[PDB]
RNA sequence: CAGCAGCAGCCUGCUGCUG
RNA sequence: CAGCAGCAGCCUGCUGCUG
């Protein structure tokens, strides 16, 4: 399947995850994830995130609204399915939903609900 | 029960919202719906919008990070309940999610939410 | 707009288990 | 971090019904 993803998963291991514990706190995670779902099919990442300017610009290039809709046109036809992208950082969910006939506007409203999340004062 | 909203529910009759439909289109809604849940107790909102700077500030009105917390503290305890803001406008619907001991940041992104969907591009 | 039903997904919280 | 299970909600899409 061709995924809405532009940069490879960075999911920890059991071990390096345990490690990153002993070692600082749910404020400060290794990450963020996020994932794209189009109809039943979703796609998922684990993304490094060290809350600079240069880690932020990196993680807002995981996924475009062209790749995004070329990788969801694969599942799209006659009838609307439905499409979703869901965010998670430091325990707040961000979730933007609706029919394939809006995707563009969910692309906008995503990456909008994706930066702001990703920038939230401690 | 305490409701988080600080303005009344404005949701139309099946015959104005006819009469509305004969006259205008999913992009012109007489409005949008937004709810705020606490557990299993769930509060809900249509709201009068038609894209104005007026009709923006009278609508961000409607519910403030001390109306909610003081609506939601009613349900609070030991043990963390689930918590969640909903806005859905023009086929696009955002869900901001997490525990209550997260509550003050549900509702920074919630409201930051509710601004950039209200204000979104036709 | 609202309520009801069938199907299909998704996210949140709690509890327990495994690696 | 990941997978599994019980419970409780929520949102999206499709289909049908009612007002």
């Amino acid at each position: 399947m061709t995924s809405p993803f532009k940069l490879p998963d960075e999911s920890p291991s059991w071990t390096e995850w345990r490690l990153h514990n002993d070692e600082t706190n749910q404020d400060n995670p290794l990450g963020f994830k996020e994932s794209w779902g189009f109809g039943k099919v979703v796609f998922k990442r684990y993304l490094r995130y060290d809350r600079t300017e240069a880690s932020l610009h990196r993680v807002l290039g995981s996924w475009t609204g062209d790749s995004v809709n070329y990788a969801a046109s694969r599942f799209f036809g006659f009838d609307q399915i439905g499409c979703t992208y869901s965010i998670r950082f430091r325990g707040v969910s961000i979730t933007v939903s609706g029919g394939s006939r809006t995707l563009q506007h969910l692309c906008e409203m995503a990456i909008r609900s994706k930066q702001e999340l990703l920038q939230l004062a401690p």
